[PDB]
């Protein structure tokens, strides 16, 4: 293997093999040079305009890294389909990762012109955190993935993370991470790179709808044995006390004993999409729905899995209780509401509270004979005995997994962006330009070396994910909802490109259109 | 081993390992032409402002050397610090050094 | 075994081995006569002043009991300092216990 040989071929497909599918995605990268070539301490603090709530101390690296974790990098708008339409669950099972190819090119100014040339003898370094030994910072939604079409080109994103801090700066318990102070392995241009991982045991992600609603689950042609109180007073001639009793049935359904309890509730402000239905002022912070961790606020987005809205109430969303996606070519900062995607969780209204509303009624006081009864709404409910609920859905633009924090405890440890939680999730993978120095002065000098020849690299990344299927079963008699491409004519065909060249997704795609019973 | 492969790896890491711990790593160099390919006398002496104490004679090389011989050399400060808050003492036992990866 | 001779030894050591260590305390101990040799009837009511809150039923045996659940029992302070900076976590394994040398 020299120079004039490749170091491994293009894989791009995906195999439907009874229970299980395995994809794979080939792309082509560019690795630049960042900080050049340094370690710097970054912080921010209240001094400036910044409010206590955005405070942090840090470090940027002069390393990249590879991030995969979102789904449109490993299916196609039409795998996506065969697999919602058919299964009632899957999960990961298995990756391979590959990186080959490798092309290091020298860039020189000279006035005003440009060139680019080979340097053969350059290296570039890779390795796996294996051992989990670094801050992980997949798992937080950040840009910089494999492109979800296979032609595109994609820029390598600088690595970098926090420690502690108080204000803009560090604490003693605050740490220094040096990325050269791991093993890690050198290639030239006729090398390459590859390993393999494997997945822990995770249940499968629950693609469907249920068919039945919690509080229907009864027979509607019988009566209940059990007697519930529907009366505390006479009806007839004056207002007396008197306790009666019914057995709850067909019509009484609201009154009936049950079992099951809806899910957890934390409730988010409610706003409309015609904006002439809301108030006229800004609450979107002031409202907002937060958390407080050492003196300092924290927005709860999306928070946990709530209903988007309720029957006939579609034009509502929770306020930071969604996912929200942006279409192509979308402003950073103030976007419209036509540039933007909102999701919709609206199919677990059979299971968890709408996330808008209260979760119930208590009782305030005890009564006599003086006293009328005082009744509390539950805004916020932690789990009680008896309640059952589903995870968000996982849509085709969103994150695949989520590092699971190493912690004493955990109550169901479901990521909240939506994914599957991982102990040991797949290992960051870290990549960086070996540095090359200028021509040095003729007379030795003991300071350190601060001039470089400016280079970048170039080459080809492939990853393949093996997935198990969980079949449907099903002895429902009628048709079902399936994901589908409109008919009607258009001027464009939905994800594909258009006239310049640019590959957009017009609509983000869930997961759940089967149904199963309750 | 062509003009196209690379002659070594990146080690920088600590082991303990009982009664015994192994450190590692790796650096980066540059190499300059020193003297212009020449050897050369120098001297000093009093018939300068140099005093008596600090006159010498001598040659310097075309030539570089190493030098690890300082123990940041060797440890980070986590690792010094494992070192000494534990151990009653320590000693050096065998190295091995390694050139590679040259490029002209 | 008669009353000339010692039925135990004093052992108070710590010893670390490798993932493991092992600790072990020798105390001396002098048990009264509680009670009388009876078992009481003790409660506590709101007849007094007590509050509800402080109420209780229930009784007081004429026996002793053993309590070796804290800390310090186990560690000396220097044991337990090379425990915390050096380790991230501990958990108990199995104990062994012996009463021995008793004298009425
Ligand atoms: N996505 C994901 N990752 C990891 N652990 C998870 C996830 N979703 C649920 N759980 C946990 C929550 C419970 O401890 C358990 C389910 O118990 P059994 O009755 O199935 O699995």
């Amino acid at each position: 293997d020299g120079v004039g040989s490749s170091s491994g071929n293009w894989h791009c497909d995906s195999t439907w093999l009874g229970d299980r599918v395995i994809t794979t995605s080939t792309r082509t990268w560019a690795l630049p040079t960042y900080n050049n070539h340094l370690y710097k301490q970054i912080s921010n603090g209240t001094s400036g305009g910044a409010t206590n709530d955005n405070t942090y101390f840090g470090y940027s690296t002069p390393w990249g890294y590879f991030d995969f974790n979102r789904f449109h990098c490993h299916f196609s708008p039409r795998d996506w389909q065969r697999l919602i339409n058919n299964n009632w669950g899957f999960r990961p099972k298995r990756l391979s990762f590959k990186l080959f190819n490798i092309q290091v090119k020298e860039v020189t100014q000279n006035e005003g012109t440009k060139t680019i040339a080979n340097n053969l003898t350059s290296t570039i370094q890779v390795f796996t955190d294996s051992e989990y030994q670094l801050p992980y910072v997949l798992g937080s939604a950040h840009q910089g993935c494999l492109p979800p079409f296979p032609a595109d080109v994609f820029m390598i994103p600088q690595y970098g993370y926090l420690t502690l801090n108080n204000g803009s700066q560090a604490v003693g318990r605050s740490s220094f991470y040096c990325l050269e102070y791991f093993p890690s392995q050198m290639l030239r241009t006729g090398n390459n790179f590859q390993f393999t991982y494997t997945f822990e045991d995770v249940p499968f992600h629950s693609s469907y709808a249920h068919s039945q609603s919690l509080d229907r689950l009864m027979n509607p042609l019988i009566d209940q044995y059990l007697y519930y109180l529907s009366r505390t007073q006479t009806t007839s001639n004056g207002r007396g006390v008197t306790l009666g009793f019914s057995q709850g049935g067909p019509n009484t359904m609201a009154n009936q004993a049950k079992n099951w309890l809806p899910g957890p509730c934390y409730r988010q402000q409610r706003v409309s999409t015609y904006p002439l239905q809301n108030n006229n002022s800004n609450f979107a912070w002031t409202a907002g729905t937060k958390y407080h961790l050492n003196g300092r606020n924290s927005l709860a987005n999306p928070g946990i899995a709530m209903a988007t809205h309720k029957d006939d109430e579609e034009r509502f969303f929770p306020s930071n209780g969604i996912l929200i996606f942006g279409k192509q070519n979308a402003a950073r900062d103030n976007a419209d509401y036509s540039d933007v995607m909102l999701t919709s969780e609206e199919e677990i209204k059979t299971t968890n509270p709408v996330a808008t509303e209260e979760y119930g009624i208590v009782a305030d006081n005890g009564q006599t004979q003086t006293t009328a009864p005082q009744i509390g709404t539950v805004n916020s409910q932690g789990a009680l005995p008896g309640m059952v609920w589903q995870n968000r859905d996982v849509y085709l633009q969103g994150p695949i997994w989520a590092k699971i924090p190493h912690t004493d405890g955990n109550f169901h440890p479901s990521p909240l962006m939506g994914g599957f939680g991982l102990k040991h999730p797949p290992p960051q993978i870290l990549i960086k330009n070996t540095p090359v120095p200028a021509d040095p002065r003729s007379t030795f000098n003991g300071d350190k070396l601060n001039s470089f020849i400016t280079q970048y690299s170039t080459g080809q990344v492939s990853v393949e994910i093996e997935w198990e299927l969980q079949k449907e079963n099903s002895k429902r008699w009628n048709p079902e909802i399936q994901y589908t491409s409109n008919y009607y004519k258009s001027t464009s065909v939905d994800f594909a490109v258009n006239t310049e060249g640019v590959y957009s997704e017009p609509r983000p795609i869930g997961t759940r259109y089967l149904t199963r019973n309750l």
